[PDB]
């Protein structure tokens, strides 16, 4: 599927080993500290697609599928998929080729997309960089395919970042020489055939900043689908230019100020407001980036604060910001693990309840985004616009005049007082009735254009014109 097809999508990102077992157990042990395979599979995912689609997601991003190093190392097993060794075989832990094809098929029957995580930068090896036996890699079975062994020392030095190796002498990540034609041609053949064989709709590309820019356009073309790259840097001046070589990137620039604004009742709304505008104007296309506040490479949101209202606000923001929302499996069950491996909790241990507070919040927010898109062909390309901020509040507006969604977020938290916010800048017409679609109440725009928004319990508010909801299931 094309970048244009992807704008409307909403992604649930999961770790295949950690999301759902074939046997559907909600009690099977998964001790994150042990860093071992816990038994999640592609068949497991198929059987829980209703859980995901019930939150209003239209796509999933699963971790890499290639055969990995087989050892249990001092850092555990390759359960996460990022330590590949044989790119033409699949990771048997997750199932067979037929199972991966069954997963893509199942998503397609539901009108959903499959996005697969891929690594081009490196293989993985159990042991010291100096001791690597290159014959174990397929098809890159020779030192000649790789950059000389050195570990990255200075992440400020982009040459080193691209040319030296990730990992360490316990698990080393041999760095492919992506400047060689034989390497490029092999990867380009591979990714086109991977996409074809498994009917993959999009790719998430790992470790993009660690491969020279002039590798990516050919890879994105060979894939033939939308690619979103992991460029792990919060500076928009460093990260957004990667959109010149790849369709999208993960929105790490928004990540940092977004997390800071809501992780406590004293977070900075100014920083978030300003970053929204910075990304809007400076990135080739904000509407092709992926918004997130939780993933497998940072502490989860709830690891900073257990306040359920704060978690509701940040989830609402992710869904209603420019670009493609991305929620990480567990966020909807208010998982609170810190840094890797603590943030790779098994989703099944939650019991998958569909009545958790965040499941319902996420469902409500995806519901209105999906509906708005179905009625407003301009919504996905309309640039999200911050219209208001104060010490504890940010409001923003996205959508064509007459159909815009206006979102008011608060960092007051669960102890927030009940008051009326006099909201200016929403751009509705005097006297227009709006529905607050999270709590299903109504508000009417004043004759001066102002919207009186009832605030309470630190809760997010999401407004949309009532007449436009006619015939929908939203607040019915
Ligand atoms: C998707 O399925 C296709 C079709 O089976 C796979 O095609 C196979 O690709 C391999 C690997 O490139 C080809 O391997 C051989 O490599 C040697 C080079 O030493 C070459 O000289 C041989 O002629 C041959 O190409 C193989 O021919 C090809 N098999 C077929 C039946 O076309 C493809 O690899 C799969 N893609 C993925 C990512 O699984
Ligand atoms: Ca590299």
């Amino acid at each position: 599927a094309t970048p244009a097809d992807w704008r409307s999508q909403s992604i649930y990102f999961l770790l295949t080993d950690r999301f759902a077992r074939t046997d559907g157990s909600t009690t099977a042990t998964c001790n994150t500290a042990d860093q071992k395979y816990c038994g999640g599979t592609w068949q497991g995912i198929i059987d829980k697609l209703d859980y995901i689609q019930g939150m209003g997601f239209t796509a999933i991003w699963i971790t890499p599928v290639t055969a990995q190093l087989p050892q249990t190392t001092a850092y555990g097993d390759a359960y996460h998929g990022y330590w590949q060794q044989d790119i033409y075989s699949l990771n048997e832990n997750y199932g067979t080729a037929d199972d991966l094809k069954a997963l893509s098929s199942a998503l397609h029957e539901r009108g959903m997309y499959l996005m697969v995580d891929v690594v081009a930068n490196h293989m993985g090896y159990d042991g010291a960089g100096s001791s690597v036996d290159y014959s174990v890699f397929k098809p890159f079975s020779s030192q000649d395919y790789f950059h000389p062994f050195c570990f990255i020392q200075n992440y400020e030095d982009q040459t080193q970042v691209e040319d030296c190796w990730l990992g360490d002498n316990t698990v080393s990540l041999p760095d492919l020489d992506t400047t060689k034609d034989v390497v490029k041609n092999e990867w380009y053949d591979w990714v086109g055939s991977l996409v074809s064989n498994y009917s993959i709709d999009g790719l998430r590309i790992d470790t993009v900043k660690h491969v020279q820019k002039d590798f990516w356009p050919g890879y994105n073309k060979a894939a033939g689908v939308y690619c979103i790259g992991e460029v792990l840097d919060g500076d928009p001046a460093y990260t957004c230019p990667y959109q010149n070589v790849m369709d999208g990137v993960l929105n790490y620039p928004i990540y940092y100020p977004l997390l800071n604004a809501f992780k406590s009742t004293s977070g900075s709304m100014d920083d978030l407001y300003n970053m929204i505008n910075t990304v809007k104007s400076d990135c080739p296309d904000s509407t092709l980036l992926g918004t997130f506040v939780e993933n497998h490479d940072n502490p989860r949101f709830a690891s900073y604060t257990n306040d359920i209202a704060l978690a509701k606000n940040v989830a609402a923001f992710i869904i209603l910001n420019d670009g493609i929302p991305i929620i990480y499996a567990g966020q909807e069950q208010h998982y609170a693990g810190g840094n890797d491996p603590a943030n790779r909790e098994a989703t099944w241990l939650s019991g998958y309840p569909t009545d958790s507070e965040l499941y319902k919040l996420i469902a409500s927010a995806n519901a209105i985004r999906n509906y708005a898109i179905s009625k407003d062909t301009g919504f996905v390309t309309y640039k999200n616009w911050p219209i208001y901020k104060d010490d504890t509040t940010i409001a923003m507006r996205k959508g064509t005049d007459g159909s815009q969604i206006v979102t008011i977020l608060s960092n007051k938290g669960a102890s927030g007082d009940s008051y009326t916010l006099s909201l200016s800048g929403a751009g509705y017409t005097a006297g227009q009735q709006l529905t607050e679609v999270i709590g299903c109440t109504t508000v009417t725009v004043g004759s001066d254009g102002n919207v009186p928004v009832p605030m309470a319990g630190g809760l997010p508010r999401v407004l949309y014109p009532t007449e436009k909801l006619a015939g929908s299931k939203i607040c019915s």
